[PDB]
């Protein structure tokens, strides 16, 4: 089952984060999670269409819903893709209106190095669900379905759109990142695997991997 956070900066929830892109009186929204002193970890397919402008993209951390942000506002600065065929992006965004780095606002996030996963292992997928009200947070307990290359699927746990949102293990420590997944199937994520960790460390130098 999905359950709101509402305790949204609180331990490994701090980092979750609400990515919004206006476009014609719509919008895109997904999520990502903190990750380095001035990135997030999402999908390329969330910041694609601001590929020429990244300024276009706010991010929230801990966003509880439409009318309270937390920890504010932080705007897309460069989007660093990963050059492999996974839906996987670094967007590293400005310092906020006090200066202050959102690496600095939130603790980021822990990355497993995925020496014990495993299918049938328990995780979480935690971010902002498409069919649920603007910027609110929600968790979904799951099962791990299939591993493989950059790969991590993942049973019929989450719906309604979750592109970005962080996967976790039980030491809430990332394991992949949720792009997509085979309607009526599998859900998928972006496996954070030794050939992901290596761009992570190649671009994040404060990278937490644990």
């Amino acid at each position: 089952n999905r359950h709101q956070i509402f305790n949204t900066t609180q331990g490994h929830y701090d980092a979750v984060s609400f990515i919004y892109i206006p476009i014609d009186g719509g919008y895109m929204s997904g999520s990502g999670v903190v990750v380095g002193e001035n990135e997030i970890l999402t999908n390329k397919h969330v910041v694609n269409g601001a590929k020429g402008n990244p300024r276009n993209i706010s991010v929230h951390p801990s966003a509880k819903n439409e009318n309270d942000y937390p920890n504010g506002k932080f705007v897309g600065q460069e989007i660093i893709p990963y050059p492999g065929n996974s839906d996987l992006a670094i967007l590293r965004v400005s310092p906020n209106e006090h200066n202050q780095h959102i690496g600095q606002v939130v603790k980021p996030a822990t990355i497993s190095s995925n020496t014990d996963t495993r299918i049938n292992e328990n995780i979480t997928v935690t971010g902002y669900p498409g069919d649920k009200p603007l910027a609110t947070m929600w968790e979904s307990v799951g099962k791990v379905v299939y591993i493989g290359g950059e790969e991590l699927r993942y049973d019929l746990s989450t719906v309604g759109g979750n592109a970005g949102s962080p996967v976790f293990n039980g030491k809430n420590q990332v394991i992949g990142i949720h792009y997509g997944g085979v309607d009526n199937k599998y859900n998928s994520s972006v496996y954070i695997n030794d050939f992901v960790q290596q761009f992570l460390r190649n671009n994040i130098p404060d990278i937490n991997i644990q």
